[PDB]
């Protein structure tokens, strides 16, 4: 039948997954690892979306510098970013608290505390979540965003987490191996072969790198 | 639309309910006092339980009395354990089933527990009625023969207690006299939720009794 | 000990409950009637569920008549269809979230229904309860801002439709008339079921309902 | 979030309908699809054989087949002889193989091609929930369980082989199926809304095998 996977990295970074007991680890792998990029993704749309909601676009990362100290366009929602990182130019505050909103839902729906909840996540869920916000990024500037702010990139998976402290969150399919008790799982035998066909299982999603 | 409703009467006596803002106050009420009611029921179902599961079956309630001072031998079985409040026979499961047991009421415990609330998590009335399924099933692995009618364990898993002239009594909340308070006033029964809390704004409201 | 009661009036009148034989027949026979009575109200609530699911909520008794000579301005809403009958107001649900509402009928159907005999499984008071609770459930995610006072529907899940003067009276037998009959006689409410059945039988015992006035 | 019905018709007795959101993959429908009809399949073959089991009882084993009267049989309670030789006619009692029977009726009805003129879409766990009622009925009529070869167990398991039989090109392993819209087959790769638009909408499919 089923087997519910509780993949634990941290006490931060965790989330349950049920699937069919008889898959090839190979193929579990592969979506754990598209889950658990799905959620470090929903954390930086957070952190970026909250951003964008305060004070527009970004600046296009070779020309940022704090406002006050260059003409500037100021619109009507302006609110200098004490950052330098985004335009200031933000959305009217009444659809920017949908795009608070959707956010929240998104963190909410890949936490942590979904393990506590029993709750399994899934692909779908994810990005059906990551897809509300593009929404609301759409309401909040029908423009669209520009092609280098993170939220964009957050929404498109285009990010590039080189020279940052999320390097080591991205587990790229390629180089996803899963390990339980301690030893690799290998990609070829089912989960059957290691875990038999009778209860939650603890096991954690590594890179080869 | 949907409503979030906090009912709180204390720290540890609150949870969270969810309806459609356009019900009515008193099907709302109904339903919140039947989740109040197995809140704790499932509280008074594991300080009984774990009683149950230490020390088998209750003693018939006008014959109780603590084993060794009794003139008549009592027949002990494999997992007597001497019940020292002389409640129960002493004639208790094996131990390591007695374990399936109160697993399952500790978990009716946690469905129902204060701690759903910062969880953010509802209460529904068939998931603390499927928690006390639980504690029955386990109950019949532990006692296949079933338990005496007096029993606490399964007047709790009956609803069939009498509590009045107990402290418990204040604790229910029949469905025919329970009422619903926000801010300080009691909603009218005939009125809609909406009414008192507008279509599309949590409420924290308390249960009380007419 | 326990007996299993087969209660049979007819092929598609018919249903299964089981009670402890020590019960009076007085309680049973009450508890069998609020069976009854649920069972064909849930027949009742199917065929008018449909037409609230097609159609929308009912007309004012007074005020029925078929839309297109209607006289009187009909508000034609996004999923307006028509009643040929003239006795809803044709402003429907969205049809998809009117599958669930037929679903729910469906389902309340099977809970009651005349197979469940076949299938050995006794109802209860509370299965078929729960399941009109769950038509309400239905009911609320089509029509958020209610049925009006005199919506069948509406009554239907209330339990509070009269039947007076309708086809339907014959059915209905209210608990302080019903009476309960086993081989051709009438038990008498204030005796035990084991006055007539025995402390423990193997065999179910038919018996059937009945209202004060009747013979078998 | 825009909802697809899809059709999905190999023959106008091989066909149901099934709902997903259009912005799912190819490759997902397909496999979701795949498991919805394998469920159908077993379910109409669970449904000759269950009423052979309701009538003539447990399977003999395969090498072992035979019309009783070609060879001394023991006869049970209800004993009534398989003219097709292949059960062994000690059949529980017939009024207690109406809950099979009844069950089997239900199960194949959510299943059945009917529901297409009926608009209603399949689901995986409704289709397993039907099969679920048919193993409680076959237990609740053969409580001794049935022998491992018996065609019902193994439609009950999901581990029958269909190979050299009439039903393998029924069979579709997720592995191998594909999807086929207007006479050509989808990318697995690909979203739903890549072929059939993001705006609501109903379209024909074929499942098929590589």
């Amino acid at each position: 039948h089923m087997v519910l996977l509780h993949m634990k990295r941290s006490e931060l970074d965790q989330f349950l997954f049920e699937t069919t007991v008889a898959s090839t680890v190979d193929e579990t792998t592969r979506q754990m690892a598209e889950v658990h990029n799905l959620r470090h993704r929903i954390e930086r749309l957070k952190a970026e979306g909250e951003e964008l909601a305060k004070h527009g676009p970004a600046k296009r990362p070779d020309q940022q510098g704090i406002d006050r100290y260059q003409p500037v366009e100021k619109g009507p929602n302006y609110a200098e970013d004490p950052t330098g990182r985004r335009t200031g130019n933000a959305c009217d505050p009444e659809v920017a608290k949908v795009l608070v909103k959707t956010l929240e839902e998104a963190v909410a729906v890949a936490h942590k505390d979904q393990v506590a909840k029993k709750m399994p996540l899934t692909i779908k869920a994810l990005q059906e979540a990551v897809d509300n916000v593009r929404g609301a990024v759409m309401i909040c500037y029908p423009m669209g965003l520009p092609e280098w702010d993170p939220v964009r990139l957050g929404l498109e998976g285009s990010e590039d987490l080189a020279g940052t402290s999320y390097a080591a969150d991205e587990l790229p399919a390629d180089v996803a191996t899963l390990w339980f008790a301690g030893k690799q799982m290998a990609p070829e035998k089912k989960l059957s072969d290691y875990l038999g066909r009778h209860t939650k299982a603890v096991v954690k999603l590594q890179k080869k790198g």
